[PDB]
């Protein structure tokens, strides 16, 4: 979910 993919 955070910018760094996938999150």
């Amino acid at each position: 979910g955070l910018y760094p993919y996938p999150d």
